[PDB]
């Protein structure tokens, strides 16, 4: 009964300026009721993209989200060092909310 979110990739590394992409697929239609969170180990999770594609205030325009129906995409256009975090997606089309496994993003040396 609980919707399952498959998030890819599990972890990825890139260097500064690079374009990065994260996708998650819902186990059924969630009608763009999907958010993208940034998380740092010590702090509370920051909401970056609301309702699949609406970017939240105080978040760089580098970040964006697209998707519809089943498939949803998150995109950091230009990677900067402030962006080291775990990124993860949550659906709220049917409660309880189910998150994705999360993407551990790093900066390559």
């Amino acid at each position: 009964a609980d919707i399952q979110m498959t998030q890819s990739p599990s972890s990825l590394s890139a260097s500064v300026g690079d374009r990065v992409t994260i996708t998650c697929q819902a186990s059924q239609d969630i009608i763009k009721y999907l958010n993208w969170y940034q998380q740092t180990p010590g702090k509370a999770p920051k909401l970056l993209i609301y309702e699949a594609s609406n970017l939240q205030a105080g978040v760089p325009s580098r970040f964006s989200g697209s998707g519809s129906g089943t498939d949803y995409t998150f995109t950091i256009s230009s990677l900067q060092p402030e962006d080291i975090a775990t990124y993860y997606c949550q659906q709220y089309q049917s409660l309880p909310k189910t998150f994705g496994q999360g993407t551990k993003l790093q900066i390559t040396r």
